[PDB]
């Protein structure tokens, strides 16, 4: 019932992020939250570390108008407290390589909805900012949208958590933070309802 | 316990390539094969049907030698038998938007391992081939390395099938033909158990 069993050594972390456009390589990063999971000694899931920064444009970044419009941000704004992308996937990664360490874990794998925008977008970041040894799986991820496609028969992420019996602030849908937590309930629901229901570990369903 | 109900109106379809390369864009797209799904009057889902093709490299493509070796594809071998990116595609699509139709479906999505992959590689095919109207959904997809991740606590193909005791020739790994077909019945062992144990129909569990 150790974390480092349930993903062959994959150490999960809800990622998401807020943007100025579609292309990760060209566009800003305005937002990134960040959120650890861990399991108890019965082999439940739920979050451990919460992370989260508003992010300063990099130095040449586009800003889509459409994508301001669609999430709201102003990265003009003075009093957003925004900071560097080092500063906020430096801090992340450092939480994460401890987590990984503590749990015996080898690698991270993202978990995000519609998991590949999010980690592309994480990528682009952490190459910009010249971090070493990202903790990071560099195409593996938990994509979100399709496990809650299998457990809860939806994909959008807001009727995927009213499916789950969760809440969903429909004001706050703009915010990496929200949105992460709400992915992370989600993921721990899912996984956790799958054990629970004698689907893990492997050996539940001939016992009893 | 209609198809059409399981995944709010997408209709899943198994997608495997192979390629001269790690970039979409640039590099050639060698082979890809297709497998529909369909769901009995149980709600039991299995495959419905298949599609295999080699694909000849797009005017100006790049072949990373590296990629060849890996996959041990010679796209120079005039007995391979590949056909363009528009007739592989275009037959798919075809195959395709039928079984939408006649499921009730509204769009297709790509079931794949470590599904980006294989989902930018067919999207940037059907974009230089021009095809119209591509019924598959621009950026969702049904990742099996998480789903297996989830139902096996496994993500590498190989041994997520043999965990849920299928069988698995390393021999044949390199065709997309064999790949697309072990996704397809991994995929469906996982949603059938999910099934069976009880977690679908959400109302099942009472």
């Amino acid at each position: 019932t150790g974390l480092c069993d349930r993903f062959r050594g994959f150490y999960p972390v809800v990622i998401d992020v807020e943007t100025a456009g579609f292309n990760a390589k060209t566009d800003a990063l305005l937002e990134i939250a960040a959120i650890t999971l861990k399991m108890d000694e019965q082999g439940w899931l739920m979050p451990d570390t919460t992370l989260h920064f508003h992010v300063e444009p990099f130095v040449g970044a586009n800003l889509q108008p459409e994508a301001l419009a669609f999430n709201g941000i102003d990265p003009n704004d003075p009093d957003r407290g925004a900071v560097s992308e080092y500063e906020a996937l430096h801090e992340i990664f450092k939480v994460v390589r401890k987590g990984i360490k503590a749990s015996g874990c080898n690698r991270a794998i993202m978990v995000a909805h519609n998991a590949n925008f999010d980690h592309s977008f994480m990528m682009a970041a952490a190459e910009r900012a010249s971090l070493k040894r990202n903790p990071f799986h560099p195409f593996a991820t938990f994509d979100t949208a399709a496990l809650a496609g299998l457990a809860l028969g939806q994909t959008v992420l807001s009727k995927a958590c009213q499916t789950a019996g969760m809440d969903f602030d429909s004001t706050q849908a703009h915010s990496a933070l929200y949105d992460t937590e709400r992915t992370a309930v989600l993921f721990c629901e899912i996984v956790n309802r799958w054990k629970r229901l004698g689907g893990w570990p492997l050996s539940a369903a001939e016992e009893v």
